[PDB]
């Protein structure tokens, strides 16, 4: 039977039927499902819910009920029983830039959202959270063990909410439920133009019949621009530093001030639309504002596709790509390119390759100034440091030069995000990354480790002796259990990450199977992807494959030198090349002849 | 309505049910309804609770929804326009002492108090309200007009928290709001003994056999009594004057020490106990330490009631007592003892009764120094000006010698009260007794007042000339609805208080029948009422026939002259008597002998 519960705001779109373009929305990339894949809908379960009441209520709820006969450990237990480490000494991959875990951050947030729920935005059930540490209704507060440092310091605990779910967010009901994403499944750059059309035209300078993206007036970079500054006030960007008083910059999606460097490549992103839509004008001079607008839109994404599954994942998946993205073969009308729940819990593995601190490279790759080298924690909603203060020049040869943190087994998640994190909805520096990631799991209702080790077709260790041979690693598998007392208990973003990583891969067994499909399914049931024959030209993607992340680089600020290879370690003056050795782009296929 | 509800937090007793002593808790007073008139329970309703979301969002909060078709006038806008006068001037009431006005406020205290709600303890939210006057769930404002003095000089709103209402204390749903009454709706002195089981206790002197209240250890009056400061730090009484430093007094009541007045007669009582415990000992020598209170404590309560209904009732009512109030036939235990809400704004009618300032008097009861008339809004929390500035004589003599404010259609509430008045929690000296009153209606969900005047039986005014009948006041009539609009939205309280009064009484037909009614209720279901057979003894009775609020002053103070009726006007020396010409209360029919 369909028990289908309840049903959803949307905005409701016609499609249009033959338009060789990409809906804000999303919708219609599918012929016979067009909701499918559009952002505001359900995220896909692989695996069927796991609440305590089998219904909504999250593992960790009732304490007087347990799984599978054991108390859930507290979520910030966890984290520094086994997730925290304080010597930084030489914890940084090797072979791997800065620009290796920011590329990763960004197409996860071209990918999903799960809204947090908050309705209140004049409320005090907003405060009897954050003041009083007390459960009920979308408050699930994140308690403190004993002698927890925290305690002396900020309270009994750490305000958090649970994730919007399909349907409605308030006095909530009758099926199994399911979270939502607010943002489009496809590698659409749907981070760069916005996920409901209300915004994707905010976004817009519609003012010059010449196809723009909506920029400051009232900042600049060396005659280069910035994002707009976001309208509304209590914006967090202001608050860091009161004096300076300049705010977060506003994109196609709503994260994009979280960090400093996560703003920069907004920056270039946006700079890269610009670029070619005034050249498409010079070269198609009689085409319209509307049509620029979107040849650029979609030169870009094929971009957005080509640096991913490229450059990007094979250095993530390694030696287990070729296993599950096969070589591409034509639109397979009949795959499910919708984000499953738990992939957005498997993609966060880039939470451990966060370095403790970001720095500032002046023309020559030198530290540039007495402040060039800054704790990751004082860049959290962070603009200011841009603007003024020398641009982002300085920093994206930061991303080039220096390198990202490697996952170490007893080295997990740096304390700047494991203990001193900004939230934007409260005023102190010091929530916790790594549990956070973990009560939200159980928000979301993910099965435990062993059902996933299952659903990949590895065994499902029980023995703690049994946990060692596959953690290969006993002190790990031993703290571990002390707190779950059984692998079937343990949470998936912890549980998964704790695996010695594959053969010249970043992630192990079970995150490389999470990650490879879901990438390939994005990729086999997206009838836009690239390659596949229609979207583009033969002439059009010939001249495609020449893009480079270098490139980027190159036409959109004033570095000079740079990698042949912007993802690998790259130390000065030998690994670096003036731009004028590599690649361009030639828009010329683009050219379109009257008569 | 014979039906369920909230049982929320509260002190649960077994009733003994022999013991001829009332509890403390008010409990177990009706046998077959055990709370009934108990204390933090939540006051009687006789109509409907009016709200704007029909549950509790009090009627002019939003912004743009009406209350029959028509804006609710702001809270202090009512106050500006109708409630003050700037002349003090012949506002006098020529038969009428200030005692009156101060026997009234003693009566309410023991009859009913709705806590406003929250605290925090350590809150940023108590913060919200008085800085950026905004609206939110707990905090309700009350806005300054355009072209208000306020303005200029305090700011923009004046703090406004609405009152504890009884499943919660904290956010949440389902029936229309009611608010709860921290004291027992009996008229038994717990402004005195208190309303709570361990406060009771506290507040005596138990390290003696003698059975007294505890007095204050460190400042006595002549050799007398003074009740014992209060612990709590960050006291307002304090604050006042911080050179003097004198704490509140503690008493069975919060509000004991609000201004200097009433802090006066509730050491009055607090010796009126102490001298019966003492007294009752040596005429019963065996008698026990715990015999001593509540037999003393009963002789105290009885006493309270009559004054009440004797002296001072008759002349609240005037010929409207008989038509409410008949003679007592006994206890009829079929009738609803508590407290309605209505009450609780219609016995601030005295509210109009307070004069502007307050005086002191020498023994010949002339003005007694060089700064004897204080003005009234400098005495709210004021205790030095009694423990350092001359003791409680120099006050008595004031309350039998000064007179009442006269209610008057024209000059209705002080300017001491309207503009500076003093809260507890706050610093200035700027809030709004008047105000706080209307907005407090609204809180309360209060019926308009038309749906009152036909709950008593009374014509309804629909129009202009309609109004005008009734009050008997063109210009008010006018000036009330061009704020109005209709009779219908006249907040009951100003409604209430601005008909004109009735023969040889102090308030108008509307409030003599709420009065009334309410009076009338508390004496007939109180199965401890003194009348009542079983309660006292017919010897008892006969000799508590002649307490008398002048002997109360005699045998506590060291006052030789006292007038036979200490309610009305009464000229020194002619109308004052040496108190041994008024009777004395033969104690001897409490006389227990052995066998
Ligand atoms: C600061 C934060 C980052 C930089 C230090 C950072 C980085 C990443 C990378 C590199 C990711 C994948 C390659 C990645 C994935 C996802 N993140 Fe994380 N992130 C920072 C801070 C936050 C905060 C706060 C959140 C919200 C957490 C919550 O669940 O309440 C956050 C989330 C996510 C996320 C969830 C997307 C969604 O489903 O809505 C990832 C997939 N990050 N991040
Ligand atoms: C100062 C205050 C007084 C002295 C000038 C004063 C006096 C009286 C008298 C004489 C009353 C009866 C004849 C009387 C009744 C009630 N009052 Fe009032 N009062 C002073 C100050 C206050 C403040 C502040 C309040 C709280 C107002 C609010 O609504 O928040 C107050 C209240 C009341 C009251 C309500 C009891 C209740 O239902 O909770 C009376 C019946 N007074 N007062
Ligand atoms: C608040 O944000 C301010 C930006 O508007 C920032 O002010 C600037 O920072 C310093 C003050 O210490 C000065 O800048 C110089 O600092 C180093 C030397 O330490 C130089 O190498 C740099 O080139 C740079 O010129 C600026 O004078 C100052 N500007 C202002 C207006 O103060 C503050 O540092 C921020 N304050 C906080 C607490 O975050
Ligand atoms: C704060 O409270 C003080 C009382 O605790 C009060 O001071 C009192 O008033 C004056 C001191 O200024 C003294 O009274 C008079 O004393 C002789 C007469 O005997 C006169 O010659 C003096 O000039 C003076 O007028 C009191 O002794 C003094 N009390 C105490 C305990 O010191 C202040 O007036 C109060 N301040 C405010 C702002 O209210
Ligand atoms: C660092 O990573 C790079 C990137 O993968 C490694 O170079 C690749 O090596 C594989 C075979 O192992 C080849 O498929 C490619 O030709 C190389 N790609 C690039 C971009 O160079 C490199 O071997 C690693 N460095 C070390 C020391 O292991
Ligand atoms: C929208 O596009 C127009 C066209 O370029 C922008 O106007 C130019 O702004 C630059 C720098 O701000 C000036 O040097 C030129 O003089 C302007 N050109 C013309 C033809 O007026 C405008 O700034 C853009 N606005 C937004 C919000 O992006
Ligand atoms: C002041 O008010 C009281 C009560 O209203 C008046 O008391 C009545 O006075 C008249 C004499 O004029 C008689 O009807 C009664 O004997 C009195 N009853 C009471 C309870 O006193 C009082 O007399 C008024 N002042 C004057 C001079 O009448
Ligand atoms: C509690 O009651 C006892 C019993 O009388 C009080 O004790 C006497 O207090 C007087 C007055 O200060 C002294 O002169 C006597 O010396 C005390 N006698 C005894 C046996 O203690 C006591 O002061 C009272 N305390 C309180 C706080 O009320
Ligand atoms: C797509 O589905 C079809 C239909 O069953 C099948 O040929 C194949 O498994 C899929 N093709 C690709 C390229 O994934
Ligand atoms: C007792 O109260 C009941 C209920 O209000 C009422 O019927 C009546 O007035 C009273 N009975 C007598 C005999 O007075
Ligand atoms: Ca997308
Ligand atoms: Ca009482």
């Amino acid at each position: 039977s369909w028990e289908v519960g309840c049903g959803a705001p949307v905005p409701l779109v016609k499609c249009d039927e033959n338009s060789p373009y990409r809906t804000i929305t999303g919708d219609c990339n599918n012929r016979r499902s067009p909701a499918l894949g559009a952002a505001n809908r359900a995220l896909a379960r692989w695996l069927p819910a796991e609440y305590e009441d089998g219904l909504a209520v999250p593992f960790g709820w009732t304490q007087r009920k347990t799984r599978n006969g054991f108390r859930v450990p507290l979520a910030r237990e966890v984290s520094n029983k086994i997730v925290g480490y304080l010597d930084e000494e030489g914890v940084l991959d090797q072979n791997r830039s800065l620009l290796f875990m920011q590329w990763g951050q960004i197409v996860d947030h071209d990918l999903d959202f799960a809204p947090e729920t908050e309705l209140g935005s004049s409320e005090h059930s907003k405060v009897q959270c954050e003041e009083y540490c007390i459960q009920g209704d979308n408050c699930f507060p994140i308690m403190f063990p004993k002698n927890d440092p925290k305690l002396k310091t900020q309270g009994k605990c750490m305000p958090f909410f649970r994730a919007g779910f399909v349907c409605p967010t308030p006095p909530y009901q009758s099926l199994a439920r399911d979270q939502i994403n607010s943002v489009t499944s496809f590698l659409d750059a749907s981070l760069v133009y916005g996920s409901e059309p209300s915004l994707a035209s905010r976004l817009r300078n519609l003012s010059s019949p010449l196809g723009l993206m909506a920029v400051n007036q009232e900042a600049w970079d060396h005659g280069l621009a910035y994002p707009p500054f976001n309208n509304m006030k209590p914006s967090p960007c202001e608050f860091i530093n009161t004096t300076a008083r300049v705010p977060c910059f506003q994109a196609g999606d709503s994260r994009a001030s979280e960090q400093i460097l996560l703003a920069t490549v907004h920056t270039l992103l946006l700079r890269e639309h610009n670029r070619l839509a005034r050249e498409l004008k010079r070269l198609n001079p009689h085409w319209d504002g509307e049509k620029l607008y979107q040849e650029a839109r979609k030169i870009l994404g094929a971009f957005i596709q080509i640096i991913t599954f490229r450059d990007y994942l094979p250095i993530v998946l390694g030696s287990e790509m070729q296993k599950w993205i096969p070589r591409y073969q034509g639109y397979n009308n009949s795959v499910d390119p919708r984000i499953s729940n738990v992939f957005t819990f498997a993609f966060r593995f880039g939470h451990m390759e966060v370095p403790s601190t970001v720095s500032r490279l002046d023309e020559n790759y030198q530290p540039r100034g007495p402040e060039a080298e800054l704790p990751l924690h004082t860049l959290f909603f962070n603009t200011w440091r841009i603007i003024k203060d020398g641009g982002i020049d300085p920093l994206v040869r930061g991303l080039l030069a220096k390198k990202s943190k490697l996952m170490n087994q007893n080295k997990m998640v740096t304390s700047e995000l494991r203990n001193k994190l900004f939230q934007p909805t409260h005023k102190i520096h010091g929530f916790d990354l790594a549990a956070i990631n973990l009560q939200r799991c159980r928000d979301h209702g993910m099965p435990g480790y062993n059902s996933w080790r299952g659903f990949c077709g590895l065994s499902q260790p029980k023995t703690l002796k049994g946990l060692q041979a596959v953690l290969k690693n006993k002190i790990l598998a031993k703290k571990l259990l002390d707190l779950y007392k059984t692998p079937d208990n343990i949470d998936i973003w912890i549980g998964g990450n704790a695996e010695p990583m594959v053969e010249r891969g970043r992630v192990g067994p079970l995150l490389a199977c999470l990650l490879g499909r879901q990438f390939q399914q994005i990729r086999d049931g997206d009838r836009f992807w690239w390659e596949n024959p229609g979207v583009f030209t033969e002439k059009q993607r010939d001249s495609l494959q020449k893009v480079s992340f270098s490139r980027l680089i190159c036409d959109n600020t004033h570095i000079t030198k740079v990698p042949l290879h912007a993802f690998q370690a790259n130390n000065y003056p030998h690994d670096f090349v003036d731009c004028s050795a590599i690649d361009k782009l030639d828009l010329s296929p683009w050219a379109s002849r009257e008569n």
